[PDB]
């Protein structure tokens, strides 16, 4: 059968990947950032790296890394770069070195942090890129290698540059797994408020198990090409928060506006909601991360579905809900 | 003048004894974990530190690490050990490679999480140590190796078993920095609850600044010895939060018992808590970490006393207030 690599597969993207690719009959390897394999690595060795792509022989390799800035906060700058940005160059180069140029095909995982500053929206392929952390930068340098080998050695190499998405492994310090871990924890009377910034944000978000398959496709094609992967429909965080409470029978009302904005409980239908009644202000601002920010990220995955077919199947409220269905359980083994 | 090196230099210990060495006239000389000096290095490279000892030629050498397995978190087990354990027998290979025995003292920081199980209170010199967490057998290591080059080769070389100390330095993720912290910010209206485990748990807190003064006076004397550094004075988690909240004027009411416990507000006095008004409910209990425990940490600084005349000057209140002052500080720029 087919044989994949995965760098990053025990984080949100890479173990849905490799459930994707296992489900396929595929023989699947994998390194942290049955037919299933763990190799000891991280990328910053070109020696071990490149011993493990000649025992493997892969078809496919998926080089899945951080997805943000955020999540990227403990490490060292020179370490994040020495993984996200030179591990991609390795990569490349192990394969070209093994002689696998004509077998073996290179995702790379881009990220919509590219876009930085924005100015143009919705973003596309063709919307110029600015980036503003040193993990951007370092992403920068991985997507345009990527480029650069598929231009200059013909080789299968593309990126997908992947906007917000999300699921019930999306780490926590993400707002939407923030969000959902939180009022699953208040209906449970674990907690009392949760605090956000400004919560007419808008945002697009999409279901890592959709996007993970549109990254599979890439590597499907007759010729490798570069794809925006993102819904290109837009929320309020706001709703998000509105929706996750009622997955759990939370009707919310807001008063207030800017940084006096406030979520209060109008009405509670159900069991799962024991810790929360009408009347309860369960949702409020904290200043210190209110902004009122213009200029938007939003992709327009327009090409993706043009060329490839691709569109998300999974819904936001069906993403919200298995978040929050996920949040509830573990809350109620304490309420 | 005299020379120092201290390693975690820009720690909570490093930069109190920092202070409190270079106001003696020292010449200070730090790596992290005027007449001050930093150096690259973290203790993981023999040759980069005995360079470096190889040019500093200290009189007096403090290796202060990680105080806490907590604050230890986010590396690797592995690396923690190298730096910890290892670094701790670098830093004495190299006084002897220099041919630095009769110059250099040394001085190495234990912690009372050497306890672990604990048994018999106080805990004294003499209590036998018993580990809990790779942290803590890491620091098990660099106790038993700092005796034995004193007692193999006559070294200048003690530890100091530092029970807790705290300050406005104290990191976020201690106890007692998270309630100063909290309740000023419940005061000033940025948050509105403060969620402990057991308000019951006792336990032995003093003034950074105390603890690194014994540290000094440990390196001064004719023959090196090992001492347990605390209060050996218990309060309460509770008592810790009434202190806080009672910097600012609060009054608190503690009504129901253990994961029902809650912490009501009485009465306000004066203009700093204008967030917080009678009746109000700011402290409570997260069942997911309340635990009655028994054994309890606690340290009888008696040999410290009747050997080095040593005592802590600063009280439990003072450093309560001056935290909560520093914390209320910081939160009224964003009230």
């Amino acid at each position: 059968s087919k044989v994949a690599l995965i760098t990053g597969v025990t984080g949100q993207d890479g173990s849905y990947l490799a459930e994707f690719l296992l489900e396929k009959g595929y023989e699947v390897h994998g390194i942290k950032r049955p037919k299933f394999h763990l190799h000891y690595g991280d990328l910053s060795d070109t020696s071990n790296l490149t011993r493990i792509l000649r025992e493997v022989q892969p078809d496919e390799v998926y080089n899945l890394g951080a997805m943000s800035h955020v999540a990227v906060s403990f490490e060292s700058p020179e370490y994040t770069a020495d993984v996200d940005a030179m591990g991609t160059l390795r990569l490349l180069e192990a394969i070209r070195f093994l002689g696998l140029e004509k077998k073996t095909r290179f995702y790379q995982a881009s990220t919509s942090e590219l876009y930085g500053l924005v100015q143009e929206i919705p973003q596309k392929e063709t919307t110029p890129f600015y980036p503003r952390s040193p993990y951007a930068v370092a992403k920068l340098y991985a997507y345009w290698i990527t480029v650069n080998y598929r231009e200059s050695y013909g080789m299968y190499a593309c990126n997908g540059i992947l906007f917000n998405h999300e699921s019930p492994r999306r780490g926590e310090t993400f707002v939407t797994r923030k969000i959902t871990r939180a009022i699953a924890n208040i209906a449970q009377g674990l907690e009392s408020c949760l605090y956000l910034g400004n919560m007419d944000s808008l945002r697009d978000w999409g279901h890592a198990k959709d996007y993970v398959k549109m990254q599979w496709m890439m590597l499907q094609q007759e010729q490798p090409e570069d794809f925006v992967i993102a819904t290109g429909v837009q929320y309020s965080v706001r709703q998000f928060v509105e929706m996750a409470a009622a997955q759990l029978g939370i009707k919310l009302r807001f008063e207030g506006t800017g940084v006096e904005e406030k979520g209060i409980v109008v009405s509670v239908t159900g069991h799962d909601a024991p810790g929360v009644k009408p009347g309860d202000v369960i949702i409020a601002v904290d200043p210190r991360y209110f902004r009122p920010a213009e200029e938007t990220l939003l992709g327009d995955p327009t090409k993706a579905h043009e060329k490839l077919g691709w569109k998300p199947e999974i819904t936001l409220r069906e993403m919200v809900s298995e978040m929050v269905a996920n949040d509830l359980e573990a809350a109620k083994k304490h309420s």
